[PDB]
């Protein structure tokens, strides 16, 4: 049975039943991620930001088939367009709201990236991207409230690529953790 996750810890407990085997139940763990009803002291620990751009701050590793982590977003910080390495990416909001913009894989010619649709993704929601269905940019565009979320990929990866919005040229970038398990990790 999925039952409703009590705090953070019995998600996480839940997630590593879900993952115990070698496939993944989107749909599942899509509704499980948003059955977890947030609670900010159970992940205050993790919600360290730096005020110039947004944190990654991982809080389990999945026994390997899953990198579970925190992301702090200050006002106005936003990511990149890009991609998620032949993963499953599932982001859950925590606190405050993001900007999610959708765009297409880019064809060979340089040409400006056309947003293909964009939606705003609220506490609580937990939304799913992977490479089949494109590339993302998400960001805080708020002007006075911090967002804090909660994203799970699976298998865990630690490189994806940037997309130049104006020409479609991607470059790899190597992700790091601004801390893990709660100690910041310079
Ligand atoms: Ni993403």
């Amino acid at each position: 049975e999925l039952l409703k996750p009590r705090t953070l810890a019995d998600l996480i407990r839940i997630l590593h039943e879900l993952f115990a085997g070698d496939e993944v139940n989107v749909e599942e763990v899509q509704a499980v991620l948003e059955a977890y009803e947030s609670n900010p002291a159970e992940w205050a620990l993790y919600a360290k930001f730096d005020q110039y751009r947004y944190t990654r701050n991982l809080v389990d590793q999945g026994n390997g088939k899953f990198n579970l982590m925190i992301l702090c977003w200050g006002e106005g910080h936003g990511s990149s367009i890009h991609d998620h390495t032949d993963s499953h990416c599932f982001l859950k909001l925590l606190q405050g709201n993001l900007k999610e913009t959708l765009f297409d894989w880019p064809d060979k010619k340089s040409n400006e990236m056309i947003k293909k649709s964009e939606r705003t993704l609220r506490e609580n929601q937990c939304a799913y991207i992977n490479d089949s269905i494109g590339l993302h940019r998400v960001e805080n565009v708020s002007h006075t409230e911090p967002a804090v979320s909660l994203h799970l990929y699976s298998p865990p990866f630690d490189t994806c690529h940037a997309f130049d919005q104006r020409t479609g040229h991607k470059n790899k970038v190597t992700m790091t953790f601004h801390s893990k398990f709660g100690i910041r990790t310079p």
